[PDB]
């Protein structure tokens, strides 16, 4: 069984901690109580294999800002996420894929780009802007809901997926 070392990033409110619990419990958080950091394990099953996901929630919080150095030198793969709803941060994505790349020193590191609460309407960032982001980035794009728990597994077994072809 293989072990992964997941890491939730994005800005505050987006829904990491929504997503992350509604991976690993199946229910949907419905009050923001805002993270400052927990991890979680939870064993799947992707493409017929075994594996254990070691799981980082993080805070989107600025004021916490000097824990990110620490967690993106231990992780090996990152789900990125903004809300559909939330300009700001589709736009932190940039910042948070630039600090990534410095800590790991490398233009190749494993990510996915998740766009989360698409169940609400009238989006801000539409689907095009973030599938040109993430082509232009070389990584994956999914749209999620924490909510309905569209694209859920999706989003994170397809980072299990990135993650295997970089350490292969
Ligand atoms: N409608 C909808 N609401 C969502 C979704 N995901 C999260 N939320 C809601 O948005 C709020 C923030 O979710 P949370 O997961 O705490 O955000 P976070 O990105 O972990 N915030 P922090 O960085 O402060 O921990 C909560 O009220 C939560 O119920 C989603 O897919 N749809
Ligand atoms: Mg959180």
């Amino acid at each position: 069984m293989t072990e992964y070392k997941l890491v939730v990033v994005g800005a505050g409110g987006v829904g990491k901690s929504a997503l992350t619990i509604q991976l690993i419990q199946n229910h949907f958080v419905d009050e923001y109580d805002p993270t400052i950091e927990d991890s979680y394990r939870k064993q799947v099953v992707i493409d017929g294999e075994t594996c254990l996901l070691d799981i980082l929630d993080t805070a989107g919080r600025e004021e916490y800002s000097a824990m990110r150095d620490q967690y993106m030198r231990t992780g090996e793969g990152f789900l990125c996420v903004f809300a559909i709803n939330n300009t700001k941060s589709f736009e932190d994505i940039h910042h948070y894929r630039e600090q990534i790349k410095r800590v790991k020193d490398s233009e190749d590191v494993p990510m996915v780009l998740v766009g989360n609460k698409c169940d609400l309407p009238s989006r801000t960032v539409d689907t095009k802007q973030a599938q040109d982001l993430a082509r232009s980035y070389g990584i994956p794009f999914i749209e999620t809901s924490a909510k309905t728990r569209q694209g859920v597994d999706d989003a994170f077994y397809t980072l299990v997926r990135e993650i295997r072809k970089h350490k292969e």
